[PDB]
């Protein structure tokens, strides 16, 4: 509350960390559905079904240009590029296996990089 405040948690690696992640993201070997963005005039249902698109390139870009406030802004962009994998593929097709494979690689160097 006011003039009362928790220990301060050095974030000043955030940045820095995130990105890390994001590149060791992009250079998996499942990464390649999420690369860049689903093309929206090529998918049919793609646009109407999925009402925020994510992918690794615009995560990147928004990184690099200092629109993430913080480092669970990331994450739950990062989440959503899986959750709308999800919504989209079935679980038993190539598609929807990448999606669950990098979900649990971001998960695991999330907590061990940050928890």
């Amino acid at each position: 509350s006011m003039s009362v405040k928790k220990p301060k948690r050095d974030d000043s690696k955030d940045l820095a960390l995130c990105s890390m992640i994001l590149t060791e993201m992009e250079t998996h070997e499942d990464a390649w559905p999420f690369l860049l963005p689903v093309n929206l005039k090529l998918v049919p249902g793609y646009k109407k079904v999925i009402k925020k698109p994510m992918d690794f390139s615009t995560i990147r870009e928004k990184l690099s240009s200092g629109q993430y406030p913080n480092l669970e802004t990331f994450a739950l962009d990062v989440r959503l590029v899986f959750d709308n994998c999800e919504t989209f593929n079935e679980d038993d097709s190539d598609i929807g296996r990448a999606g669950h494979n990098m979900r649990k690689y971001f998960e695991k160097k999330w907590t061990d990089t940050f928890k």
